[PDB]
């Protein structure tokens, strides 16, 4: 079996390694908890076990086969090819290796072939791109793809444990103590990282991460560009717009999308129907569509509202929701590593390709 | 002045069209209020004056001028036909009159040539077709309009008081009670005729209106067929996605257009903000956009986010706000109002054009 490291085991998506790695078929025989010099000392479940969580360091990697590493970009900067040089193989949901050449960019539906070639680190992608490649990758493989419109429903919680505290608190000071939501103080949304802080109770904040040169913040580059790498395509046109709205958990997704060829509605249903890892949840007579609160807690990737466009005639509607923290995360990770153990590819890489810092 | 009623004064609508008439510049020698049996013989205040609220019946318009009508389209269907009968003006925000080739469907910043000539019923669009009218009239004028594709990120008191109820206590049911979202009881959205009711409390709901024969929602389609009718142009290509989210109040919406010529985003911004009724928020160094929670309480529309698709030549994305309550439907009608008091147009029609039911 394998030794198998959290990084970040205490954050959002960490809790979800956590139970994702549980109700895993890997074989680990030694499980450790690792993350900042606070969290260090706690004790922490896996299965009924205690396991004591230890500090992430440059040395901490010894004896690990497989890191899955959840604990911020520059944890994972600093730390990975610490990882990689002590021989393990890590699965890094940060957005920092992504582009990387040396670096596959995987969901295991769509490009699970990317993987044979690794040298040491496994990107997964950021959740709002894994999602609409889950939904979208049946139809590119019959009736191709010349453009993706998408604009995003983006739960809290993608932001964080901290995110998803300060909106349950904005929300009850509105709703128990009647303050105004414009009043509100905010601290982390829409990026922690950036300079102005605004509340997103009774909001929609047309921003998440931080704004590139060209406009469009982060998190709309890393769709149009994750999307490119996945599906090895770049004339794929892919425009986006992210929006923050108070829901605790659950990405959704209105996606328009043109095809290369006219796909019929009846078919793109059954097609996605059939592909590993969506589900179609379409039944408009009955009301029945995705919904954020009803794929909280699922691995699979839902959707429906498909339609034709009015007007284009390869154009396409739909709707495409999953949990964040399971398939736009955690899930997406674990299923990386099963994946890995079934091929043969947990071992250490003998060519060091990521720089020590 | 006038004698001006407000058929359905109770409502969620009707308490902005009370406040915006209070504030308005129309000279108004008579207030009535009126709504159905339920409130009738209730009191509500315009300015210092206790107003005795009155039930809505086919004689109730006599000595009216104008009548604000926010009732629902049944009440619009049954009594506006009568007060246009009795030498009324209707100001009617419902959906019921605006597809009949006799009824004005009017923005007064966009369309107000319109009201000329009207026959007793101009028709306020639906609100989120008003604030995508404010924001792409500037760009039309100058640049074309080929196509647009919105999703819509829609205020639940869009759905009426009895919804904004249902979301106030479905969120005080999750964050005080611990209930999960799941096992909430809901008995009004997505729509309050539909058969099947869902949680919005921590949701994004894909439904707004009932379903239609194409997949698309009734709402989905207003702002098709409204867009057309209000820019007078039919060959404009216009496809929707309209989700309701936990937002009391604003709409927001992400709008992508295609142009008819280039569209420099300088001059687009510029022309937005020189336009009337739409204000420019768009400053991203310093993390301005539009935002629901500080759009509530503005009569103005407005627009940021505002840059050129990746990839299409003629492409513009951007994010447009406006309170729902206001532009989206009491402010655009007591506008509407005061506009053809300046034209010299409340005054009876002679010829009736419209059945009694
Ligand atoms: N949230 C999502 O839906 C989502 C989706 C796709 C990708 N991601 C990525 O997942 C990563 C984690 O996000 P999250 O939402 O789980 O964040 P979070 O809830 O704030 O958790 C942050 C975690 O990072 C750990 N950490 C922070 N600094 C560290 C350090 N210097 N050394 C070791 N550990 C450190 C923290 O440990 P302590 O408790 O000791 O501080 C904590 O375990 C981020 O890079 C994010 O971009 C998130
Ligand atoms: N909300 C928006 O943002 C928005 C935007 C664009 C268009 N609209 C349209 O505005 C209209 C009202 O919307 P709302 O959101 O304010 O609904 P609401 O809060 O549910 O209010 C309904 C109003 O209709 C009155 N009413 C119901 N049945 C009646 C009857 N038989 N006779 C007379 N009055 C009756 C009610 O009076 P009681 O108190 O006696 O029941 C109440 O005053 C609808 O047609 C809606 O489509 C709304």
């Amino acid at each position: 079996g394998y030794t198998v490291a959290v990084v970040g085991a205490t954050g959002a998506v960490g809790a979800q390694m956590i139970k994702m790695l549980e109700e895993s078929t890997l074989p680990i025989d030694k499980i450790r908890y690792l993350a900042s010099a606070r969290s260090a000392g706690k004790s922490l479940k896996f299965k009924d076990q205690d396991i004591t969580i230890e500090e992430t360091t440059e040395t901490a990697f010894e004896g690990v086969d497989i890191a899955l590493f959840s604990a911020g970009s520059s944890t994972s900067a600093k730390y990975a090819p610490y990882a990689v040089k002590a021989g393990v193989v890590v699965v890094d949901n940060t957005s920092y290796f992504r582009q990387n050449p040396d670096v596959p960019l995987v969901v295991p539906e769509v490009n699970a072939h990317a993987l044979d070639a690794h040298n040491g680190i496994i990107a997964c992608p950021n959740c709002s791109t894994i999602q609409m490649m889950v939904a979208l990758e049946p139809v590119r493989q019959k009736w191709g793809l010349d453009r993706i419109i998408v604009s995003t429903y983006q739960a809290v919680s993608g932001a964080g444990m901290g995110a998803i505290l300060e909106t349950q608190r904005e929300l009850r000071e509105v709703l128990n103590d009647g303050v105004k939501p414009c009043d509100l103080h905010a601290e982390i949304l829409p990026s922690g990282g950036d300079k102005k802080h605004y509340p997103i109770a009774f909001n929609a904040l047309p921003q998440i991460d931080v704004f590139t040169d060209n406009d469009y913040t982060y998190e709309e580059m890393k769709m149009t560009k994750e999307t490119k790498k996945i599906m090895e395509d770049d004339s794929i046109a892919v425009s986006a717009t992210c929006v923050r709205i108070p829901v605790l958990s659950a990405h959704s997704e209105s996606v328009y999308i043109e095809t290369k060829e006219v796909a019929p509605i009846e078919e793109v249903k059954a097609a996605i129907a059939a592909f590993p890892g969506a589900v179609l949840e379409d039944d408009v007579a009955h009301q029945i569509y995705p919904q954020a609160i009803n794929a909280v807690g699922s691995r699979d990737t839902f959707v429906g509202r498909i339609r034709k466009d009015l007007d284009a005639e390869k154009g396409i509607h739909m709707w495409v929701v999953s949990d964040n923290l399971l398939k736009g995360a955690a899930w997406n990770s674990v299923q990386i590593a099963e994946t890995l153990h079934e091929r043969g590819l947990v071992r250490p890489t003998a060519e060091l390709k990521f720089e020590l810092k």
